[PDB]
């Protein structure tokens, strides 16, 4: 199951990103999607699901290469996204 149930809304994940810092840069709307929400720290995220947190986020930065880069086990990834994407970013 999901380490953070209570974030397995992506509507609930995308309300918390109200304050941040990167919306051109990084759209709540792809972090959100991806599974993240924002911890309301400078721009550290993290994944409802794996609880696996990312920060220093670069401009074009793609939220779900991130996750599948740094957490290929996570299994709200594995759903989504499937073997063959994780797979192809390793
Ligand atoms: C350049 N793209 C970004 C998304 C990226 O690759 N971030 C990386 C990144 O955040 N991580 C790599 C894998 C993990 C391990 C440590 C990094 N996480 C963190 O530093 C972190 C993220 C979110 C909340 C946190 C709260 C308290 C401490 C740390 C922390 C994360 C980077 C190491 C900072 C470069
Ligand atoms: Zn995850």
């Amino acid at each position: 199951g999901p380490a953070f149930p209570g974030m397995g809304s992506e509507e609930l994940r995308l309300a918390s990103f109200y304050d941040w810092p990167l919306t051109a840069e990084v759209p709540p709307e792809l972090l959100a999607a991806a599974g993240f929400f924002h911890t309301g720290h400078q721009d550290k995220v993290r994944c409802f699901f794996c609880y696996g947190g990312l920060q220093s986020w670069k401009r074009g930065d793609d939220p779900w290469t991130e996750h599948a880069k740094w957490f290929p086990g996570c299994q709200f990834l594995l759903r989504s996204k499937g073997q063959e994407y994780i797979n192809n970013i390793h």
